[PDB]
């Protein structure tokens, strides 16, 4: 079994960061924010054995067609918004809108993943988080790449969702 895992989000949530702790197992500073890039993982989630193909998507905001049939190849997508940054839990709204529009679909695999949850200084509530999940109707991960706090379970969690979509 292989599934096609794509996270988006602002910049500087922590996208970068949180791929590469659930692929290379470490935190990485300041990674270069213009680069997209693709890993694979073979893991062990309930038992199944499977291959995670993860997008760490960047770059300029555009719109091409091939951009649209790439992203269309995602099966599930992380929603990544940082607790620090109000703005970036604004967008979540606008890459969803967007996965929506690409996949045409109303039932897209998705998990909302609040990162840098090891900071202090919170502007988006814990509330308003699961608030905004519960409205969309998936899950809500705290995570922190620093950390590792919620990392497996976030891309885990996005899995369990793309076998729940799977089985409708
Ligand atoms: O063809 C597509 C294209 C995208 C797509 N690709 C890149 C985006 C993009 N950048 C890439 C990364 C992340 C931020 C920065 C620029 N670096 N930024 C935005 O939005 C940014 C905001 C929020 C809305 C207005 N702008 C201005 C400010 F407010 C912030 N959206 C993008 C975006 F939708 C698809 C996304 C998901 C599903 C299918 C898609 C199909
Ligand atoms: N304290 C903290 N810093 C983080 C976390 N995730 C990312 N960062 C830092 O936030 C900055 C932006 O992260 P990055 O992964 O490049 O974000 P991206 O633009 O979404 O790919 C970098 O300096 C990261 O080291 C986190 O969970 N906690
Ligand atoms: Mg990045």
């Amino acid at each position: 079994t292989e599934y096609k895992l794509v996270v988006v989000g602002a910049d500087g949530v922590g996208k970068s960061a949180l791929t590469i702790q659930l692929i290379q197992n470490h935190f990485v500073d300041e990674y270069d924010p213009t680069i997209e890039d693709s890993y694979r993982k073979q893991v062990v989630i309930d038992g199944e054995t499977s291959l995670l193909d993860i997008l760490d998507t960047a770059g300029q905001e555009e719109y091409s067609a091939m951009r649209d049939q790439y992203m269309r190849t995602g099966e599930g997508f992380l929603l990544v918004f940082a607790i620090n940054n109000t703005k970036s839990f604004e967008d979540i709204h606008h890459y969803r809108e967007q996965i929506k529009r690409v996949k045409d679909s109303e039932d897209v695999p998705m998990v909302l993943v609040g990162n840098k949850s090891d900071l202090p200084s919170r502007t988006v509530d814990t509330k308003q988080a699961q608030d905004l999940a519960r409205s969309y109707g998936i899950p809500f991960i705290e995570t922190s790449a620093k950390t590792r706090q919620g990392v497996d379970d976030a891309f885990y969690t996005l899995v369990r969702e793309i076998r729940k979509h799977k089985e409708k």
